[PDB]
């Protein structure tokens, strides 16, 4: 009955992607992005310039005061709120009602985008990293303690506005082609796994491993980019740039802030190299690659002159708190966060970028010697 949550996310390139969800008797139709990379179900709850509707407790005879304070800061963006319960479904969902933690929004800052069309974030991630305390129980483990709601869900994000699907409970066999392949779930907080190998244009960038996790490594649909840690962030530029050479860009698009356009249609792909990420596998010395297009890291934008010129972003950033594989990275993909076996699984999505030449791609088996040491202590 998976057919029912296929096409069930929409959204604005960048901008996240959102299901619709409803709260509290009578039920309030919202748009809620949905993010692998926090904990707490947040709604606008108050008049905000950039919201177009939100959560009106007044109004909902289930709702319940918690008489608790909230507030969550994100890498980037912020807002704080009242705690309380009530009456939540998902209308392109299973077929369930679940009481959930609900945090009204009432003040925040940078968060809401200017015409964003979604009005609150679904945090997917564990309990350990919930706002304030590990005690506030995220919205998925309500849904599977409540309902018969299988403990797994899978996202389907698709690219450039866009789409894609969240199977909530299950895997549907026709949103992807080829076998997935599973890596372990390291520790229930974020969805953290562990980078095992780094190639460029098939050129391992030959760093310790350990550095691509450090601190850790994540999987997170509500950040856009691909964030690397410092050290690695400088090699894969330094590579990136390298095969790119025949061109020049601006050293202030390499650090996402300006804009690079081609007349429509004459975009150089194949100037810009393939990503290979290899993660760990379910078997002993095992793992598998997922290879990234250079049209998933330069994001498409906004001409800003009247030209019909393409326009792109790069898609990579640096971090100081870990890789972050982002939207960019998942839309390849179908990536199923399989809870239930503490694993998550990649394959080849059935909307996948397209190159000329070149491929995504979900590759396995792989042989890696001591991936153990990898992780970061
Ligand atoms: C704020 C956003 C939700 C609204 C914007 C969606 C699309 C906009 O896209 C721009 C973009 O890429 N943004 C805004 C990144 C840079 C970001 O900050 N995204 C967030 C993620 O939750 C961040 N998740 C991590 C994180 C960082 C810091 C704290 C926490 C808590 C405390 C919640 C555990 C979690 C794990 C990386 C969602």
């Amino acid at each position: 009955s998976f057919v029912e949550m296929v096409d069930n996310l929409r959204g604005k390139s960048g901008q996240g992607y959102y299901v619709e969800m409803t709260v509290g008797s009578p039920p309030q139709t919202l748009n809620i992005l949905v993010d692998t990379g926090s904990s707490n179900f947040a709604v606008g709850a108050a008049p905000h310039p950039f919201l177009h509707r939100y959560y009106q407790r007044q109004l909902s005879s289930t709702y319940r005061d918690l008489r608790k304070g909230v507030y969550v800061p994100y890498t980037q963006g912020k807002w704080e709120g009242e705690l309380g319960t009530d009456l939540v479904s998902i209308p392109h969902g299973p077929n369930v009602t679940v009481r959930a933690n609900i945090a009204a929004i009432t003040e925040s800052d940078k968060f809401f985008i200017n015409g964003s069309n979604w009005e609150g974030i679904l945090g997917l991630a564990y309990a350990e990293i919930a706002r304030p305390d590990d005690s506030l129980e995220p919205f998925f483990d309500s849904l599977v303690k409540q309902t018969h709601v299988p403990n797994l869900f899978s996202l389907q994000l698709c690219g450039a506005s866009v789409g894609g699907s969240m199977i909530i409970g299950g895997i549907d066999h026709s949103l992807y082609t080829g076998s997935l392949w599973y890596t372990p779930i390291r520790r229930e907080w974020y969805y953290e796994v562990i980078i095992v190998r780094v190639e460029i244009n098939g050129q391992d960038l030959k760093m310790d491993c350990k550095e691509y996790n450090y601190d850790k490594s994540i999987v997170d649909s509500g950040t856009t980019n691909l964030r690397l840690p410092k050290k690695v962030f400088e090699a894969a530029v330094k590579s990136i740039k390298a095969a790119s050479s025949t061109e020049k860009f601006p050293d202030g698009f390499w650090l996402g802030e300006q804009l690079v356009c081609w007349q429509a249609g004459t975009t150089p792909w194949n100037i810009f190299p393939v990503i290979s990420l290899y993660l760990m596998g379910e078997v002993t010395n095992q793992s598998f690659r997922i290879t990234i297009l250079p049209q998933q890291y330069l994001r498409p934008v906004e001409d800003v002159a009247t030209s019909q010129d393409d326009c792109y972003k790069f898609a990579i950033s640096q971090s100081s708190t870990g890789t972050v594989m982002g939207a960019v990275i998942m839309e390849g993909f179908y990536v199923v966060f399989d809870r239930a076996r503490k694993r998550i699984g990649f394959a080849v999505s059935a909307c996948h970028v397209h190159d000329e030449f070149r491929t995504a791609a979900v590759e396995g088996p792989f042989v890696t010697l001591d991936m153990e040491d990898c992780g970061y202590n």
